């Protein structure tokens, strides 16, 4: 290996690109077998933050930073920085890199870096005697020891270029995309690979071919190198130099694209560079198809001369763990359920209520009243119930802005509150005493139908001692001489426009005329004629309250919308409105 | 196999251990490869209500029915009965299940069945034409084929026995614990079992050993038996009569346990029927321990025979799916978090707060203000940001009835509303207009500071253009004729009291001049002055709302314990104080 | 409506202390976790926590001491009738039980 | 009051956790959640 080792610890310096990267080495990391390369990210945007990196099946958090130095601070171990950050940000970042002690290497995968910034760079990273890769680099790769960047793509790529293990070439390219395929030639054709460079395709690389070429010679285990060069500069010419130079250890294996020259002195042409390779004593195919021929041709000649042994990948390899969705789709699983859902379905095209389309439902004619139904008993109500519930939200749906939920929405309304926010407030009032009392008027008047059937006083005795007011009994503005015509509709339509026996509504009207008897304003209420009328229908008792709820939920809604409209100020309630029954004012003792 | 086979389909009658058979049979099913026996369970008090029940990984949703009608109505298929019911009625169940038509099998687990109940229901079954096994009975186990119950254990056992396919031996017992036991001896001494059968312990089985023999000599898979009986009765008598009468082609084992003749005529005595046994050419043991050499003389016989083929157990068979949790331990699975917190931990003993155990900060003399600071800023707070945080809390606690917050409490309180839900209503007023400009305040006199540091007549107009009133501007009852006191005591301790440098804070001060210049109302309020000093501590600026919201609910818990001291009836608003500016009425148009 | 005693005052402080967080699984902290996922307000998120606050989380302090003064006064040195009160009256006892604390796993917030 | 008001001091922080987070929406994973739902049918004609 040569730049990349167990001993690599990175800072990567980007955002999602940076991110992306990371979990890519992670999964590498896995497989080799070794701790997160991965220290920190350097990012102002998502500073403070932390990123989860899956090494195999553990998730790792990794900490975001503001800058470089609280990084290298919290990680001294850092020795290395991958830039991923844009253009116009990529240089700073990499200077600031090459000026931190810990940073021994810094690699680039930027595109687009002004030549100018690539020059200085190269500069400022042979001044402090630091390594400097890219601009434009895919990453380094060293077989069984470090992956830096994204170079070797998915974790099933890894296995099949056996980047889990040393091989014996070394991989030298400008181009991202032939270092991948370099790997697999070196794989396909040979043992494998040491360590595989794109040094970017850039003007002015950081770090040139003879740089590299250099470090390969001192490597022990690169036997041979596979250079693959493209017309413009002179790196491969300087690399030709390098080996004609002195009798070299390593062999070179070159391929130069670019030998379109019948496509509309020129040094750095293609067949110069090929040319004074192949006289250098390098191996260079007539096309890229014989690079695996020329690869073969020096993996036999090494076998041959005792350098490489044929020792088969006899190694148990870890695999990537699935995700819990996959080996629950296969049933190879356990998933207990943190919920239950008998009502709805969403996982097809549209959601099915209680079994049915909800388009369908819109197509053949039915109602909101049809999908209350639905949703809260699990049946299309018949013509008569959908009658019904369509009345009992009607009615009920507003009562003026005096009432608790309404004043509630107005109050919220008036804070600049939103409305689902504000209509929230209101809801919360539904209760006991206003408009929640459906539920309750139906147990009550059910249980004395049951259990007093020709006994009122009973009944109403047994409520005083045990429950208190009776839910559905009284209200603050209507009673005998202020009759509530809403119950009066209801209870006229359920009696002369229905076939439905009513026997906890009869009970409920009997006994309004014993209350109101004590009291006037005792009527029977909207909540316990909707409580009945719904018992009588055999309606699911948790079911009741929801009647009011969903009804009043349109004036609520109503009532924000107005106070919109009219851009009320904020309410504070006036001083003459209040009765300050406080204690006398005091001197607070000293302690 | 003779009773259960690949065509029973079960309804279970019972609750929590009919569920436990319910979870065990489908385990069975898994293993088999089968579709789920238990079709339907009928137990009126969770009647409704759907059980879940994991066939392998993949969950299976059993309905619940209240009677055994609507089950069979939906479910024709069924043709078993297992009862799980306690003593008092089990029996009636039993009755109601062989009076089904479409039942042709009721067994029985319940123990404690009225002799004379168990007596009357294999009169019924014999009426019917049905069968009836039990009562105390743990089941039926076909290998390969169906499972009744719980017998067979654990899912390592079913596999140890070799339940997942047919051997040549049936089990015959009246103890349950032992039809497991013999299960295993057939298992590790022959070849396994066709069916087995716990026919029940007491006095008056449903089904004796004689009507099972029979249906284990029509079975051609079985060619022999393995009975397990008991001193008592004369079940076993009657099956060495049976094995006498004719030449039968299977072959009987039998164990009769009960020679203990030395504690306290014997007609049912062990050595009695281990003699009529033995006499009628049955392989009767001396011991318990013999037996698993008759079943290993009986195998190595139909071998010899031709009657048994030695095909080894050469098939590749299910294992239970893991749960998520397990996978995850060993890290073969990824679950990606639904949740990241940062916070606190509650795993342990007691709670960390940003690392630090609840009770260790109260012990060592921390306080309210000392917990807000570690778990908004994951910090300790200073003496002096914790002296500051505490006057925050203090002056800003409550403000009287009249506002928002503590008026939507109120309301809520005389609503009958519950304190938790009470309070939360209050607190939705918290907003823009209603103490919920603190973060606001304090990004725009941060940005005040910044951008216009020598011009707030500059701040004041890009405000109004861009925000509109500015947040910490403005009270409805406070102004330069009436001060607040609150802001002038926070000022006035951050001033004199501490050597803190405030820009916000005196940026502030410096646009309330001019602010009251235009309107006197225009102070700087509460919500401004706790925005200013907490940017000018450096708080995160999300967590800056933190101090009004908490501080304000120590004011509206405070009102909803009043209103319900005092026992507050429902508020109605006064119509006094509404404006209806409402449409003239108008007749509804026909449609 | 009355100032504290240093005692008083110093039991107060603990109390809010040692119940201001128990992670993020619990309905309150999770509800406002939902809400400021789903780009809400915090006071607007935190009322909805709030409204988690109930029988069965967190909003049994009230009953709780309710049927133990009830207890001490009408069950003095009788638990099991206490108990067999409890159970055909108002079903589970308010104050008692944990979803992951239990003898094994002690709550040393109580104990402290 | 003393959990209701306790407990806030937890809820605010949870919130303010989020928000430094930036957290996207929540929306629970299917397999968490079982469908135990009716068997699909057609609407009938009204
Ligand atoms: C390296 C590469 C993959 C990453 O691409 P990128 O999107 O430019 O990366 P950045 O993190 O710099 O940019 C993402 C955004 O974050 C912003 N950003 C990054 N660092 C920032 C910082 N410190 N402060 C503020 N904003 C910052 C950028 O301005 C950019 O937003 P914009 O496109 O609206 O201007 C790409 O540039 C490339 O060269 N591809 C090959
Ligand atoms: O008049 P008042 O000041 O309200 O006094 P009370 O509470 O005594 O009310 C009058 C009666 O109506 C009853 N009452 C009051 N509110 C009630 C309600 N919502 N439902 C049923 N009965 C009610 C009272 O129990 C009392 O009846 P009783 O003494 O005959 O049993
Ligand atoms: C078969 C066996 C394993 C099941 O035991 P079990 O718990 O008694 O079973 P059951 O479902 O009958 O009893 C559980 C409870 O449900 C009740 N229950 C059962 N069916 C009921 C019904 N149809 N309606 C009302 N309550 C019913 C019982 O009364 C019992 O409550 P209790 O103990 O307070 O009296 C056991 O009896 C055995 O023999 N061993
Ligand atoms: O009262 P009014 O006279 O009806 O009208 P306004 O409240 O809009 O006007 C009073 C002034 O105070 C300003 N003002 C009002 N509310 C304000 C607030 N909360 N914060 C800051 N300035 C405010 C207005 O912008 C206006 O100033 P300008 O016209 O000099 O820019
Ligand atoms: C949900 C729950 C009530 C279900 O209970 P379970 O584990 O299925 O079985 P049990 O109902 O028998 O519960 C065990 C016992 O603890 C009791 N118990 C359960 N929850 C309780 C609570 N929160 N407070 C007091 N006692 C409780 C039960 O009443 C029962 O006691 P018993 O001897 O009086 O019958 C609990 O758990």
């Amino acid at each position: 290996s040569i730049l990349a080792n167990k001993d690599t610890r990175a800072v990567i310096i980007g955002g999602v690109a940076g991110v992306n990267a990371a979990k890519r080495m992670a999964q590498f990391d896995f497989l080799v077998n070794r701790p997160l390369t991965v220290q920190a990210f350097v990012y102002p945007p998502e500073a403070g933050q932390q990123k989860e990196i899956f090494r195999g099946g553990e998730l790792k958090n990794v900490t975001v930073y503001d800058s470089l130095a609280p990084a290298l601070e919290e990680h001294p171990d850092i020795n290395t920085a991958l830039i991923y950050l844009g253009a116009s940000r990529a240089a700073q970042a990499a200077k600031e890199a090459l000026e931190s002690p810990n940073i021994q290497l810094v690699s680039m995968i930027t595109e687009g870096v002004p030549e100018k910034d690539a020059k200085r760079l190269k500069k400022l990273a042979q001044k402090l005697g630091k390594m400097l890769n890219g601009p434009s680099s895919i990453g380094i790769m060293s077989a069984g020891e470090c992956r830096l960047g994204v170079i070797g793509g998915e974790f099933k790529n890894l296995k099949l270029c056996n980047l889990y293990r040393q091989g014996s070439f070394g991989v030298l390219t400008k181009s991202g995309g032939l270092s991948n395929e370099a790997m697999w030639l070196c794989a396909q054709n040979g043992d494998g690979i040491t360590s595989a460079v794109a040094i970017g395709g850039d003007a002015y690389p950081g770090t040139d071919f003879v740089t590299y070429l250099e470090m390969f010679e001192k490597d022990p285990a690169t036997k041979a190198v596979v250079m693959i060069g493209e017309v413009g500069g002179n790196l491969e010419e300087e690399a030709a130099e390098w080996l004609a130079a002195e009798p070299r250890r390593i062999k070179l294996i070159a391929a130069i694209g670019g030998t379109c020259q019948e496509v509309l002195k020129g040094a750095g042409s293609a067949r110069s560079k090929m040319n004074a390779l192949r006289d250098a004593g390098a191996y260079v195919p007539d096309t890229f198809g014989g690079l695996s021929k020329e690869i073969k041709k020096v993996y036999e000649e090494l076998i041959a001369a005792g350098e490489i042994s044929t020792e088969i990948d006899e190694a148990v390899l870890p695999e990537l763990p699935p995700r819990v969705q996959e080996v629950m789709k296969q049933g190879e699983v356990i998933v207990e359920p943190l919920i239950r859902t008998t009502i709805s379905d969403d996982r097809g095209e549209e959601p099915r209520y209680a079994g049915y389309a909800a388009s369908e439902l819109c197509s053949k004619g039915y109602g909101i009243e049809d999908v209350i139904g639905l949703l809260w008993n699990k049946k299309l109500p018949t013509r008569e119930e959908s009658e019904i519930i369509k009345r009992i939200v009607m009615i009920s749906a507003d009562h003026g802005p005096a009432v608790s939920g309404a004043f509630g929405s107005i109050l919220a309304a008036c804070a600049g509150i939103d409305m689902p926010q504000a209509v929230s407030a209101g809801m919360t009032m539904i209760g006991p005493r206003f408009g929640g009392a459906v539920t309750n008027a139906g147990k009550y008047f059910k249980m004395a139908v049951e259990d007093y059937p020709n006994d009122i006083p009973g009944f109403l005795s047994w409520m005083k001692k045990n429950v208190g007011p009776v839910p559905g009994i009284g209200h603050r503005v209507k009673s005998v001489k202020n009759p509530d015509q809403r119950v009066k509709y209801l209870v006229s339509y359920i009696k002369n426009e229905t076939s439905l026996h009513t026997p906890c509504l009869d009970y409920a009207l009997e006994v309004e005329k014993v209350t109101t008897a004590k009291k006037g304003n005792l009527i029977l209420n909207v909540d316990g004629t909707i409580g009945c009328i719904l018992m009588d229908l055999d309606f699911p008792v948790h079911s009741l309250n929801g009647f009011f709820v969903l009804a009043r939920t349109i004036g609520m809604i109503g009532h924000w919308i107005d106070q919109n409209n009219q851009n009320s100020r904020l309410i504070r309630l006036y001083d003459y409105l209040i009765n300050y029954a406080v204690k006398p004012e005091q001197e607070v003792p000293e302690k």
